[PDB]
This record gives C-alpha cells, structure tokens and sequence, in this order.
C-alpha cells in the first residue's frame, strides 16, 4: 500500500507542495499541482451540517430478535419471527447541543434504532422519556428554538437554563408533563446504556386477519436506570465531554455488550376512547397499572462503528420508515414527523441518502425513483415508468407482502385544532411528581433551582414559580425561597396525591445484582498494601468491573512489599468524576503521603459528596474517616468489616480479611463482597437524604 | 406586526397544523397545508457544515485607525491615513473542536480581522501564538487529522491530548516549537481580550515608491496577556462552555471596549537572508531584540452582532483577502493557505458569499463575475466580458489605485523541497521554553504531564519524553517521572540557554493598573455586615469591575442591620471558577452559617486553589483562615490590613477601615487597594511556587 491521489496516481511526497525553491532561495507554490490542490480541497470539504436536533450522538451495531412472538398483533416478521435474528444500528445523542458539546448535559436523550428486516427498513425514532414538550409537530421550531441558545448572542450552548426555554415551558402548559421530566434524574443518565427508551408517539400493528391495535414501545435496560449528580455531569462534561461516546465504545470493545428488553403497550382498535386522556396525545403515557408493557423481545449492540464518520455521522432515521404491520396513527406529534425526516436528509445529506451503505436496506429495492446528486445506483433497461408494457416492476400484492394501509374511518372539517381531551395539561405532571421517590423529588428540586437561577428575567423565574403550584404547592414555595418570585398559595390544578408504577428509576433496578462494567479506582502511592491492592484488583476483573490505578505519578509506584505497577493515570490526569467507585489499600506510608496530597484528599471529599461508593482498608481507613471528617461516618476499628452511608472499612487486615466469598448482596460478610453491594446500588442516596453531602467541600 | 408566511400571508395561528378533526375526535394532518409545511421545512434546513477548523468562535464589530502612518512601508491608506477610521469585525476561536466545544479547551486561538477599506477588503486571519506546526501548507490536513477526534471513535473532542495529536509532534520535528507554545499558558487565556493576535506569516508591504519590505503583524491586548490555571480551565469548559463568549458579549455591552495595539516587524527586501533561520519559515519567530515591533495602531470592538448566525457563523476571511500596498511573501505556509479560503467557502457557505451583508466591501464592486447559486445582485446590460465594444468596466492603472503586484526576482527548479534554513528545527523551542518565567516553565510541565498522561499508547509518550530531550534534558527528566517511559541523558540538539524579549507573558502587563471588567464574588449570608458590604460594592462598581452576590438563596439575604439584598446567583448555581476573586464581608451570623457550608467553603479553598485573590474583613477573616488551613497564609488579627499569597485581610474594622484612598499599586495602604491591587495582578503565582495549592482539596 502506498500514497495515491483520489484518482490512483502514486506520490513520492506527502510533505511538500510544488514549488519553484533552490538550496539557498525558497520560490513560489505552483498552480499545476494536482496532488496537493486535491490534498487541500478533501479538507476543505470535509464536513456536512450537524442535524438541526440531536447533532451530538454516538452509536454501535448490534442485533433484535423476538422471544415471543407477537403475531395476536401485528404480522410484522421482525416482531413474529422468533428464529431470525434482526441486524440493527443505534445511535444515540443529546438534543439541543451542537456537535462538539458535552454528552453528560441535561437534556433529553434520543434513543434511535434502525432495523434492518428483510421486509425493508424499520426505524423506531424514539427518546428516554416517554413524552413530549408539545402536542403538535408544528411548534417543534417555537421549543427547539426556545432551547437553543438565544438568536443574538448564540448562548448558552446545549442548556435549558435560560430565560428562553423557561419562557416557553411557561407560557404553554402543554409542555407541563414533559419539564417536569426534564427536571427528573432521567435527563442526567450515568450510561447510555443504562436509561430506557420509549417511541413517544402512538404508533398502530396490524394483524394477519386485519385487525388493529394502537401501541407504544418501550427499550428497558438489564443493567437498570442509573443517574449522575449535577455537580458531577457539570464537572465530567468539561473534564470528559465524551464521557458517553467512551462508556458505550469501552463496554463493548471489553465484550460487555448492552442489553435492553424489548416491550409493547396494546389497546384495541374498539377502546381507543376509554380513557381520560386522548391515546394519540404524545403529551400524556399510558399508565403500566392501565395498560401493562408487554416485553417480547431483546436488542443487543456489540460491534463499534468501523468509521464514526461515514456510519455515525451519515446514518438517517426517520419515523416514516415502516415495515408492513407496522403504521401511524392520528397522533398529532407523530403526523409531522413523518414530513421531517425525509425533508431535512436533502440539505443534511443529499436526496440519494438512502444508498448510503449505512442506510441502504438488507433487502431488494426495486422502483422507478431517479437520478438525484452523487447517484451510484446504475439500472440498466429502456424504461423508467409504471405502467410500461413489459410490466417491468410490478406492484406486490398483500399476499405477496404489499404494505397494508389500514382502512381507518375519518370523520370531522378541515381546520387547526386538536379534539376535547388534549386540553388537560396538569394532571399527568403531578403524577409524575407523586410517583418520585423522596431522592429524586429532591434532586428535581435542585435541578428548577439551577435552572430558574440561571434565568436573568425575573419575569421567567418569577412566572415559572407560579406554575409549580400547579404542579405541587409545597414545590413552588421551596423553589421561591430559592430562585426569587412569589409562590401562590393556591391553585385552580389542585394536586390529589394519587401515583403510578413504573415511573420512578428505583422500579428499574438490574435484572440482577452486578458491578458489570462498572469502573473502579484504586489509589495508592509509593508503601501500599499489595495483599489489600491483589485481592481488589482480582476480584474486580472477576467481577467484570473495570480496575483503574491512580498515583501520585503515571510511572512507576512501588509497594510495601516492593513490588511495583504503573499505574494508568496519576492523581492530576483523572478525576473521581470519571470512576463509579474508589478503593484505597493500606500502607502506612502511602496513607500518610495521600493524607497530605490536596489532589488525592478532594478525590475522597469529591467520591463522598457525589455519593459513591468508597472503600478502604488497614492504615487508609483512617486517611479516609480524617478526609471526610464527619462523626456521622463510622468506619472499622479493629479486624471487622464496616460499612457506613456506602463507606466500606477493615483497618485490621487478617489472613482471612480476603478469603470471605464475594457476595454482591445486602448484609455481606466479607470486605469486598460489602464494598461491591455499595457499588452495585450504584450510589448511596440516605448520605444526601440526611444532608451530609453539604458539609463537605468538594 | 403580525405572523405571516415568508411569502408575506397573514396567519392565525402558529400552534396548530391544518388538519381534519371533530370536538371529540382528532383526525390526520393534511399535506395541503402550505404554512406548516413551510415552517417545518425552514427549520429543517437550518443548519450549515461548521468551518471545518475554527468551527467554535465569538464575533464583534469595531474599528481601526493608525495613529502613526508607515507611509515609509506602504502606500495602503488604511495604513497610512491617519484622519479615517476602518469598521472591522473581529471573529475569536479556537481550533480543533466542532460548534458546541467549549471556549475555555487547551489549544490554539484564532484572532481573524476583516478590515472594510475604502479600498476594498483585507483580511488579517491570525493567532494568538506568532508560530505554527508545520512549513508548507500541505501537511495542513495531516496535523489537523492528527489533532481532531480520532477517526474510528471520534474521540476526543476539542483535546489534543490523545495518542494521535502527541504522534504527529513527535515524528515531525518541524513542530517542535509550536507544541511548547501549545503547552504554555498562552493556549489557555482568561479573556480573548486579554490575548495576544499574530499574522504568523511573512507578508509583504509596498510603498509609494515601488520599495517592498517583509513583515509580521502584531496584535498587543492593552488589558495585557492573562491566563487561566488547568483545574480551573476544565471545570469552566463543564460549567459554561460559553465563558468567553460571554466574557467578549459582556465586555462590550457593558461599554469596556477591549483594544490592542498594531505592531508592525519590517525587514528590508535586501537584507532577507542576513538572519540564521529563513525568514520566510512559519515555525519561526523574527526575535524582537534583532527586528523590533513598531507600533502604528489601534483597533477596539464596540459593537455586539445584531444576529449570531447571519453575522458571526456566515463571515468568511482569507489571507487571499489583500488590499493594493499589502502583499504576500512566498512563505510555503501562507503560498498555500490563499487556495484554501475561498474553496472552503463553496461548500460552507456558497458561491455567492461575498453577497453576503457580512462579507461585502463597502465601496464599489465592478467585475463580469456572474451567476452562481442564491444570486442576489442584478446587473443591467448587455456585455459581461472584457474587452468589449463599450470598454465597460475597464482595469484600474496603478494611478487610479490598481493593485501593485512586486515584480519579485524568481530562480530556481520545480520540485517538491523547501531551502537549507527551513531545516533548523529545535533552536526556537529552547528559546523559547528559556524565556518563560519559573511559574510558566511550571505550567507547562503539568501540561505535559497532563496531555502524556491521556496518550494510552507507551509508544506515543515514551518517544516524546525523548524529544523533549531536545528542548531541555531537565524537563524530559521532569515529564519522564509524570508519565513513564525513560529521558535520554544525552542529545543531538543541546540547549545553550539564551532567552529573548517579549515571549514570556510577563512582559505583557496592562498598559496601566486597572481591575476593568473583572468579575468579583461578593459571598454572604444572613446576617453580614452592610458596611463592608456597601464599601467594597461601590468600589469594584467606580472601578469599573463587576460585583456579583453570592447568597445561599437567591432570594433575600438579611443583613445584620435589617437591610436585604437579592444575590445575583445562590452557591449552587455559581463556582468560583467563574469569577476573578472573591470578597466576604463579615457578621459573626453570616461567618458562622458560611463555615458549616461545604459549598461555601470550596468557593474559598478553590479560589485559593486557582490562585485568585481572597478578601475578607471581620469575623469573615477567621472564616477564611480556616476553610484554607494553612500556617503558610497569615491573616490580620487586629484592625491592620494584612496580606498574605493574595490573601487580603482586615479582622477588626474601625471608622477609617473604608475611608482610605483606593490605590491599586504595590504596599498600598487601605484593605480595599490592596485588594484591588490583587486582583490587578490577576493570580498570585507564589501561591504556586511555594506549592501552597497542593495541599488544598478543591
Ligand atoms: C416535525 C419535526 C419533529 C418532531 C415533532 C420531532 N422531531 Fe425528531 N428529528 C426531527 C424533527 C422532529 C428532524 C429535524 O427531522 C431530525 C434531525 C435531523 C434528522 O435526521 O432528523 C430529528 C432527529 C431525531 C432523533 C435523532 C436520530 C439520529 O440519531 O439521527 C431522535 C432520537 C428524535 N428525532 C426523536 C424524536 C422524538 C422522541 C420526538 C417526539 C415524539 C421527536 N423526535 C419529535
Ligand atoms: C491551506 C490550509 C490552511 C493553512 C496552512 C492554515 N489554515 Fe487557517 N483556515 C483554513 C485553512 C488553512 C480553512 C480550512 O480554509 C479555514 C476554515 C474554514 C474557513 O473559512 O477557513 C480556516 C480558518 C482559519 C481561521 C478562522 C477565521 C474565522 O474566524 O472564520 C483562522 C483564525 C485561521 N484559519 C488562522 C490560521 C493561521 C494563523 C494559520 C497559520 C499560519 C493557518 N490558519 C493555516
């Protein structure tokens, strides 16, 4: 292999444009030059215009393949077929950001995954939450923009803490619902892949014998839904703005290959008006306890792309793309996306888009559609027009698995408006709220006082407080005493208390107790333990988790014993923002030189205050109790385990200390089986619930 | 004013798309609908490809005038007339991350100037570093690659510290001296106006006579040169992505227009090869104390855009953009770079962009250029060629202000090859690492060991260890112990230690002592003292500074004399990150709450950790001395002023505490001037050299 031009012509040179130059005089670069004119010009056009939403993303390769068939519903193979298995590519991404911003934002999370049947392509465009902003696709330019950062000075980038955004929250009560999931730890997720997905919309399935129901899926994560803490993602999104991209990249390069269930929401065609709210209103969800989720089905991702350019970056979704028994329905949201996605990919990509090798299907395509820019596609024959007189392609018929158009009656007058039910805003917000666990109302109570304070306007902030009375009373005062305002003391939407399953994050645990890729810091300095440092080390590659060694230097570090290891970063180059745990080993020397290291004490304060789990043993039990210098945190004393607010000590290791059964369960005997339960319930909320956080500085 | 299609009908509505639909039942959308289609296809297509570099940046308008004409130079009017001003619109960025990147990512700034003339456009497309990576401009694409996000992940972003980007340095040597300016602090700036601009390249100037001199044009920040600290940098680039954007917006709205200085570098024609290193060679810099700076202007930005997108993302500059006196040099670096900027633009922006308001001259354009897509201009007539019939538009003599094209001298063969000087590529590095002050070697060694640190490959950071070698045996030894591999004891390219004027940022100070545009943290809490309170408000406000509230609620805090106050922004919502020092007045209340606020307290220990100046009177005082701990940093005890590493103090005010004059200079006598004189001094470097932030958590 050797340099060629785009044309195939070898190159001598990649280091120099052609010139007029002498030994001791340098001339002028010639025109002639084609290699280095075309060297240039690639360059020059190298990039293509972000999407004008969810322009940051990442995504993988993987497969789907149904366990149970869902025949009773739809005729589709790719939801019937339970022997077949369905190649598909997800991407997934941020909303409001550009292309270079920061994945651990808040922000809603798109969750788009393209199936490639041999029916044809199948995209389920979907988000992490399972609502909307708005009702009618019209008015996704009036919130997007208002998200986006503000039309003169273009600030601030990939943040809904502005006055825009919040003026447009307030000043249409149909996005209520859908901020109040915004505010929720669902839009600040640990992983990508550890957050559900959902279609949003209303879609519909058709059966063999003709039959309609009208559906929302649902993607639910084995490894659970797992958040990050404001300070950290704020912190990690400089420190690591691909903090994401990296986590779902390393996941599945290590072959821990993410996993989420595939489930169904059915309502017969016949009981379409049984509720309280509209079905076709993107606005409102199904309550599980109403209709229950069906899960039939596994996606799997386990290949990286080999280019993120050309696949990634190129790949097109659209919710106009689907597979016979599959199809729409009247949800006003759903309507003018179906315009969109074809729409944008002009200017975005090009009108042959679809030849793309990402996006082209895994089946025949055979049409009369057209030339169009950068065609690749050559058809031979002297027709192009249906019908011909060779009959020349056909149309199938449905035995022949033609799309199924569903014979829908449709009945009213043409005009600009939605139906009676779509009018309730209120409700489904307050249940929501309702249905938060204490730890997460609190962090959504964290999140609108970030948010209304990074609002300039008092007439936002200040109308904003009025509306959380609709929303919960006690809501509205706590945030007025925190941003400014005046909270009511009534409202016209009283909220009655009731709540619904399958809501919280905390009904979303893994599918069983595990520390799966899950990454864990162990920081040591020149004397530590290495009996403390083998037995972690072992028992977290045994445990699928990731072990990462920080020092005081990225060299060479040398142990009690005078063993030594590099480690893989030094205390300077990493952060506790980027681990999901730490782990310190003894080592008289080595606690007393991190004991004096301002870097390695504000690891500890840091891991503490963003609730992680830490661990320690011999001399840096007391290296952390002194770090974190709160009675309130006991640690071990003498040969026994301890654990307090996911704080796991053993100050007197014994030959035994390590020979415990490693148990990721409540109430553990041995040391690492302890340590590895706090990690595993991935962080300890009862240290923020009693305010311990806020003592320490960090 | 009324919502109208963008072909001028009237509509009723922006929330509802046309569709059929009854009191209880909504039906489908209809495509008929024009209005809906239309706003959903202009949002659709928004979106431009971003600069494929440079893409992040931040724009104003001004204006330019000599104060001393180089008629002796050139005979170019906006050099030489002294009694017009020249409108100019400045755009600022960085260079390697896309659209939403931070503003505060280590790495190169971009300082582009488009200069509107009566006598056409010129454009002076900068830096903030007077060097570049490579000589000729056809490895552009090979050190951008290297940079940017590597290909298969694209990771990581707006970064170069990753394998790639420390593999390019490493095996092409021509780099050697830009990659120690990339890891100094003039890669991190405060302010980008507080930045230093650079042609980099070798121009050419003409005068009057025929005479042609080369050139470097300077760019010199009256603010003086200042720079963030690393921790502080990452933190901000999470925190507000937008800083100094804002910081620019902010400036300006505020009516501190930043300045700079002009400078001019000129060698005469006959005297081009009297220097050591070719003159004409992009990875050198002319010493100052050989070819001196004259400086003969200054520009300053007054004016915020009206619209970011039409104005900021759509300007287009290009070194080909000269004007009649004003040539190019044939610098390898600059001969190719005018191909690039006006290919670029055809898939940027179009064709047409000097169309564009933002791009247009202001004085008569006349040529037979025609056509080409989104055409705006309509030319009456009959001939578009030259000669024609008519003799329409005809060529300007040189009288008439033809462009002058220097009948340069040229000899020599075609080859692919530079001359004999441009092969020296290690003299300038040391120079260059020699000149920076105990504090800027200090910076850029944790640089080093920073962006090593993130280089997986042992390859990539053990070679660069050796070369670093070349530059000074004690660093490679220094970074070696950081990040592994092993430092040569010997080299090729010894370090004579001569240094040279004007390189290290500490011979760029302001043009006067000021504290003009800083932002200063005014921490309290219920109960401060009003006092202190007002006195240091009204002070930061007569010196043109910008007092910021801190409370703990951005509510109401009470004063200890009953007097409330709403903070700008409660703790939570605020870092110290985001300011230039921090004031707390005292009330043994307001010291009390604060020291139990473990938010309160980092706001302390992260300002002392990042260097910035502490104030603090009354019980505030013994808040201070304990949040940071240190013996090392001493506070007042009585009513005497003290100051300590930048640490200002007063423990007992008295009548006269705030009555002394506001001096800010070395030893002045009242709290608030030498507190002020802190700030001046923007961060307390001895604070660092006595390693006094190494023992802080923050
Ligand atoms: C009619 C306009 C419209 C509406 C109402 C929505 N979107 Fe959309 N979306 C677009 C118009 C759009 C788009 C402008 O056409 C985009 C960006 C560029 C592209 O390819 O598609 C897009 C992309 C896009 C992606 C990214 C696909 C990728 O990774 O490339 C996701 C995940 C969603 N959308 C999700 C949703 C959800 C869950 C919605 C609410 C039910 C929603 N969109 C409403
Ligand atoms: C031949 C290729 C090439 C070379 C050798 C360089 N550049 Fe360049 N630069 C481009 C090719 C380019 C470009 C690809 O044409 C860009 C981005 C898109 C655009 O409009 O211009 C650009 C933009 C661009 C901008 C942004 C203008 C804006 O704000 O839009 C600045 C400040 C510079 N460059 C500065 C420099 C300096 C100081 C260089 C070294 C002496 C340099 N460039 C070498």
């Amino acid at each position: 292999a050797r340099l060629t031009t785009d044309y195939g012509v070898k190159q001598t040179t990649a280091d120099d444009w052609l010139r007029i130059v002498s030994d001791d005089k340098i001339g002028p670069s010639l025109l002639e030059d084609p290699f280095a004119r075309e060297r240039i010009m690639r360059f020059d056009h190298e990039r293509i215009p972000e999407r004008v939403v969810h322009a940051r993303g990442s995504g993988a390769f993987g497969k789907f393949k149904v366990y149970e068939s869902a025949s009773d519903l739809t005729m589709a193979p790719v939801l019937t077929d339970t022997s077949r298995e369905t190649p598909v590519f997800v991407r997934f991404s941020t909303v409001l950001g550009s292309r270079g911003s920061a994945d651990t934002v808040r922000d809603v999370r798109g969750f788009a995954v393209k199936f490639y049947t041999e029916e044809g392509n199948w995209d389920l465009v979907g988000n992490n939450i399972p609502v909307f902003f708005i009702q009618d696709a019209i008015k996704f330019p009036d919130v997007i923009h208002a998200g986006k950062p503000e039309p003169h000075n273009e600030v601030p980038q990939a943040q809904s803490a502005h006055n825009n955004f919040w003026d447009f929250q307030f000043n249409h009560t149909e996005a209520t619902h859908m901020f109040t999931w915004a505010m929720s730890d669902r839009a600040i997720p640990r992983s990508l892949r550890m957050m559900q997905g959902f279609g949003v919309n209303t879609y519909t399935l058709i059966n063999a014998q003709g039959k309609r129901h009208f559906v929302k899926f649902h993607w639910t994560p084995e490894l659970g839904v797992h958040s990050l803490v404001w300070d950290e993602a704020l912190k990690l999104a400089g420190q690591d703005p691909d903090f994401h991209r990296k986590d779902l990249w390393e996941a599945i390069e290590n072959g821990a290959y993410p996993k989420w269930k595939f489930g169904i929401q059915a309502i017969a065609e016949e009981d379409e008006h049984k509720f309280d709210f509209d079905i076709l209103d993107a606005t409102k969800i199904w309550p599980e306890d109403l209709v229950p989720v069906r899960y039939i089905g596994e996606m799997e991702l386990n290949r990286n792309p080999d280019e993120f350019f050309p696949q990634t970056e190129q790949i097109a979704f659209c919710t106009s793309h689907v597979v016979n028994g599959i199809g729409f329905s009247d949800d006003p949201l759903l309507q003018g996306r179906n315009f969109s996605y074809f729409d944008t990919q002009i200017s975005r990509l090009g009108v042959n888009f679809q030849e793309l090798p990402i996006n082209r299907p895994v089946c025949p395509v055979m049409n009369f559609n057209r030339d169009g820019a950068m065609r690749h596609t050559i058809s031979r024959g002297t027709v192009n027009y249906y019908p011909n007189r060779f009959d020349a392609c056909p149309p199938a018929s449905l035995k022949e698995g033609g799309y199924l158009e569903y014979a829908q009656k449709v009945a009213g007058i043409k005009a600009r408006a939605r139906s009676a039910k779509f009018k309730e805003h209120f409700s489904q917000a307050q249940l929501f709220y309702n249905s938060m666990s204490p730890i997460e109302k609190q962090h959504m109570i964290n999140a609108f006082g970030f948010e209304l304070d990074h609002c300039e306007d008092p007439v936002v902030y200040g109308r904003m407080v009025q509306r959380l009375a609709d929303i919960d009373l006690g809501l509205a005062q706590t945030i007025a005493e925190m941003v400014g305002g005046e909270a009511p003391t009534t409202t016209n939407h009283p909220n009655h208390g009731r709540k619904t399953i399958n809501l919280s994050q905390t009904e979303f645990p893994p599918a069983t107790p595990t520390i799966k890729s899950r990454r864990v810091a162990i920081i040591i300095a020149d004397g530590y333990d290495n009996v403390a440092y083998d037995a972690a080390y072992a028992a977290i590659s045994a445990n699928q988790a990731i072990p990462l060694v920080i020092g005081p230097r990225r060299s060479k570090v040398t142990a009690a014993n005078g063993s030594t290891v590099q480690p893989h970063h030094h205390l300077e180059g990493f952060r506790s923002t980027m681990v999901d745990a730490i782990f310190i080993p003894g080592g008289a020397k080595a606690a007393e030189t991190l004991s004096k290291n301002g870097r390695a004490l504000h690891w500890i304060r840091e891991a503490f205050g963003h609730l992680k789990a830490i661990g320690a043993t011999g001399e840096a039990v007391d290296l952390v109790a002194k770090a974190i210098a709160l009675p309130q945190v006991t640690v071990s004393s003498e040969a026994e385990v301890h654990e307090s607010y996911g704080v796991v000590t053993l100050k007197k290791v014994k030959p035994e200390s390590f020979t415990d059964a490693v148990k990721i369960a409540k109430g553990a005997a041995g040391f690492l089986g302890e340590f590895f339960y706090a990690i595993a319930q991935h962080r300890n909320w009862d240290r923020e619930l009693d305010g311990l956080h806020s003592m320490i500085a960090y």
